[PDB]
């Protein structure tokens, strides 16, 4: 489970048409964590 509120399984429910996406989501959500655009 890895607990809950995370970039990934926000990824991953965003894309559950395509999933294979979720990286590009993911890379982006993830970095810039302080204030990014």
């Amino acid at each position: 489970g890895s607990g809950r509120g995370s970039c990934r399984s926000q990824c991953m429910r965003r894309h559950e048409d395509e999933p294979w996406r979720v990286q590009e989501c993911v890379s982006q959500c993830r970095r810039r964590r302080g204030g990014g655009d």
